[PDB]
């Protein structure tokens, strides 16, 4: 089997992407944030504290003839941005772009933190990291990809995120029309539960490539590109007036600037992030200070190849017995 679904930016900055997902019988369609950095499929629901729902579409398990309470199971998750959610668990039929999994754990939110409530466009998350990170207790649950894998024509999914435009998540096949040149594959460590890999270096603009190993994660659920402070300083030093602002929470730059590109290495290959992809607009409405799309990872503990990086590429998440990542230009 295969599936193919369009993913759409939630706003004019590409802060996140939503993909429609069919849950239950008859189908209830929710727009989920596909997140290769976590491993829980959770939704706003009829059980979510009413004051914490503000415009989201909810899953109502009592209206699904295929929903079953997963008795005793609870979940609770905290994300790198400080947001969180928790609740109980149902199993139900879940379909993405024509690919159907029966018996998928659908984690129903009883509580969500304010940033989720405040984002009316995201009805939940669909985790695509390794199932060892799933938070369901006392019986850990599998991701949608892990449950679908055996049925797929090939044990892969691909992320093709657009810049200010829709893109595609495919399951079970590699669309050879969706990229240019060849796909370069690189080793993955699953030891932390992430799609963790080592970039071979970077360049800023038209500058020379610096060969240096940068371990990080491919994370579709993180907006920006978080890299070591040395690398980020070298980038922003090329932008007149750019500075790190403790009050704003990262590097800012004059909105009048033209940003240089940023290149990252994948083995001997190179992925070029155009300068425009690194512009996240005014820090507050009407400001002439703009927020940078490349930020230091020094306070995180891990480097994160988020959407800023991934949307410059066609990305293969290869879930073979030894997982690997593939990157192609597009």
């Amino acid at each position: 089997s295969t599936g193919s679904a369009t993913t759409t930016p939630i706003d004019s900055l590409d802060d996140a992407y939503i993909t429609p997902v069919q849950i239950g019988t008859p189908a209830q369609t929710l727009n989920l944030d596909f997140d290769t950095g976590s491993s829980d499929l959770w939704v706003f629901s009829s059980e979510t504290t009413a004051s914490e729902v503000d415009g989201q579409t909810i899953y109502t398990p009592s209206k699904s003839t295929t929903a079953k309470l997963l008795s005793g199971a609870t979940w609770s998750i905290s994300y790198g941005d400080g947001s969180s959610s928790s609740g109980d668990v149902y199993t139900d039929t879940v379909s993405v772009g024509g690919l159907t999994v029966t018996g998928q754990a659908v984690e129903s939110a009883k509580k969500v933190s304010s940033s989720f409530t405040e984002d009316s466009t995201i009805d939940g998350l669909l985790g695509l990291a390794f199932s060892t990170l799933n938070t369901v207790s006392p019986t850990q649950q599998k991701t949608f990809f892990d449950n679908a894998k055996a049925s797929l024509d090939s044990p892969v999914f691909t992320a093709d995120l657009g810049y200010h435009a829709p893109g595609t998540y495919n399951f079970g096949f590699i669309d050879t029309t969706a990229y240019t040149g060849s796909i370069t594959y690189t080793a993955v460590s699953t030891k932390q539960g992430f799609w963790e890999w080592t970039s071979t270096g970077y360049a800023v603009g038209s500058g020379t490539f610096k060969s240096t190993s940068i371990d990080g994660i491919a994370d579709t659920g993180t907006t920006l590109l978080y890299l070591p402070a040395t690398v980020v300083s070298a980038y922003w030093a090329q932008v007149s007036g750019a500075k790190s602002s403790s009050s704003v929470g990262g590097y800012v730059f004059p909105c009048s600037a033209t940003l240089p590109s940023f290149t990252f290495g994948v083995g001997s290959a190179r992925i070029v992030i155009p300068g425009d992809y690194i512009d996240f607009g005014p820090i507050s409405t009407g400001s002439s200070s703009c927020f940078g799309g490349i930020q230091s990872s020094a306070g995180i503990g891990i480097n994160i190849f988020g959407d800023v990086a991934l949307k410059a590429a066609f990305v293969v998440f290869n879930g073979a017995t030894t997982p690997t990542l593939g990157f192609a230009s597009k």
